[PDB]
C-alpha cells in the first residue's frame, strides 16, 4: 500500500475516533505514529511489533492509550 501520513502523538491519543484525519485508522494508530514516535512508545521495529500475537499487540497499544 501507498505509505501513510505521519500524526504527532499528542493528535492520535487526545482525538475521538469520529474527529480523526482523513486515511487515519484508529484501530491501526501505531502505523501513524513517526519512526521516532513508534521507537519511543514501542521500543523495536514495526515488524517486530506486527509479528507479535495480536493479544501482545493490542496490551502494549493499551498500556499507550493507542487501542
Amino acid at each position: 500500500p501507498t505509505k501513510l501520513e505521519t500524526f504527532p502523538l499528542d493528535v492520535l491519543v487526545n482525538t475521538a475516533a469520529e474527529d480523526l484525519p482523513r486515511g487515519v485508522d484508529p484501530s491501526r494508530k501505531e502505523n501513524f505514529l513517526s519512526d521516532e514516535d513508534f521507537k519511543a512508545v514501542f521500543g523495536m521495529t514495526r515488524s517486530a511489533f506486527a509479528n507479535l500475537p495480536l493479544w501482545k499487540q493490542q496490551n502494549l497499544k493499551k498500556e499507550k492509550g493507542l487501542f
